[PDB]
């Protein structure tokens, strides 16, 4: 379905906010960073399928069972948010 509908299904839009900022970085705010990428929504779904820190800070994101191509369409869909 839509890349929102990922976003509940999986949990994504517990920790994050479109803009709100929760436990990770608002989902806009994390393009606004990211800007400039050529293609952070790749690299995005292979952080999204396996989590990690290091990457906003101390508290490295919870790996999520997302196949591949679900994590893709999680990573543009953050940086296409409101
Ligand atoms: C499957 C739904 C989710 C999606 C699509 C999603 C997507 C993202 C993306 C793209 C990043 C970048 C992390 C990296 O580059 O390694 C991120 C970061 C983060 N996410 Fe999520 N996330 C999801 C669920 C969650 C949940 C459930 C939590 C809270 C338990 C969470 C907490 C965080 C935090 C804290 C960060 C900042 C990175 C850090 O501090 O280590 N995320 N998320």
């Amino acid at each position: 379905e839509d890349p929102e509908v990922l976003a509940k299904n999986k949990g994504c839009m517990a920790c994050h906010a479109i803009d709100t900022k929760m436990v990770g970085p608002a989902y806009k705010d994390v393009a606004a960073k990211y800007a400039g990428q050529a293609g952070a929504e790749a690299y995005l779904a292979q952080r999204i399928k396996n989590g990690s820190q290091g990457v906003w800070g101390p508290i490295p994101m919870p790996p999520n069972a997302v196949s591949d191509d679900e994590a893709q369409t999680l990573a543009k869909w953050i940086l296409s948010q409101k």
